[PDB]
């Protein structure tokens, strides 16, 4: 089997990515936020605390024919910007763009922290990191990936995501007009539970390829690229007027400013993000000040390569016996 399912930005600055996911009979459509770092599976729904509900549609289990309660089982969650959710967990038939998991951990929100009620585009999040991190217990529970894998053509999913622009995830199947030239495959580490790899170095606009390894995880659910604060300070040093700000909380520099081009390096592979998709707009509305879509990794503890780095790529998870990571250009 195979499925396909357009990923849509949730605003001008592709903050994050929806895809929708269908759940339960009849199906109830949630626009669900693909998250390669982490592995649950969870959703605003008829249980979750009405004040914290804001615009989000919900998943109602018992509207479904195919609901089971998982009993006993709870989940809780907190992610790398603070944010946290919690609830119980049913079983239930989900679908992605064609491709039909059944018996499914659907784990049901009964609280959200502020951020995801504010954010009323996003009806949940669908974990694609590797099972051992999922949350549930006492008994943990597999990623869709993980229960639909065996049932693939190839065990593996694609990330095509756009800058200012849809983009498709694919399961089972590598679209081979999706992008230029060859995929370069690299090492994954799950050690952590992620799709960690090592990126051969780096280069700022036009100069000189820096070889030096730099540790990361590939990671569709963080909007940035953090990276250690040497690279960051390099890059940086480019723009003129750019400075980290405490008060801001990371780098910004002249809204009237063109910014350089950030390559990383796959093994032998270049992949070149442009000036472009490194510009989040002001950092207040109105402001002249402009906030970087590069910063530092310095406090978090692990680098990660977010949508920044990965809308300039077509990027395959390979969940192959030892999985790899792939990165064409496109």
């Amino acid at each position: 089997s195979t499925g396909s399912a357009t990923t849509t930005p949730i605003d001008s600055l592709d903050d994050a990515y929806i895809t929708p996911v269908q759940i339960g009979t009849p199906a109830q459509t949630l626009n669900l936020d693909f998250d390669t770092g982490s592995s649950d599976l969870w959703v605003f729904s008829s249980e979750t605390t009405a004040s914290e509900v804001d615009g989000q549609t919900i998943y109602t289990p018992s509207k479904s024919t195919t609901a089971k309660l998982l009993s006993g089982a709870t989940w809780s969650i907190s992610y790398g910007d603070g944010s946290s959710s919690s609830g119980d967990v049913y079983t239930d038939t989900v679908s992605v763009g064609g491709l039909t998991v059944t018996g499914q951990a659907v784990e049901s929100a009964k609280k959200v922290s502020s951020s995801f009620t504010e954010d009323s585009t996003i009806d949940g999040l669908l974990g694609l990191a590797f099972s051992t991190l999922n949350t549930v217990s006492p008994t943990q529970q597999k990623t869709f990936f993980d229960n639909a894998k065996a049932s693939l053509d190839s065990p593996v999913f694609t990330a095509d995501l756009g800058y200012h622009a849809p983009g498709t995830y694919n399961f089972g199947f590598i679209d081979t007009t999706a992008y230029t030239g060859s995929i370069t495959y690299t090492a994954v580490s799950t050690k952590q539970g992620f799709w960690e790899w090592t990126s051969t170095g780096y280069a700022v606009g036009s100069g000189t390829f820096k070889s030096t390894s730099i540790d990361g995880i590939a990671d569709t659910g963080t909007t940035l690229l953090y990276l250690p604060a040497t690279v960051v300070s390099a890059y940086w040093a480019q723009v003129s007027g750019a400075k980290s700000s405490s008060s801001v909380g990371g780098y910004v520099f002249p809204c009237s400013a063109t910014l350089p081009s950030f390559t990383f390096g796959v093994g032998s592979a270049r992949i070149v993000i442009p000036g472009d998709y490194i510009d989040f707009g002001p950092i207040s509305t109105g402001s002249s000040s402009c906030f970087g879509g590069i910063q530092s990794s310095a406090g978090i503890g692990i680098n990660i390569f977010g949508d920044v780095a990965l809308k300039a790529a077509f990027v395959v998870f390979n969940g192959a016996t030892t999985p790899t990571l792939g990165f064409a250009s496109k």
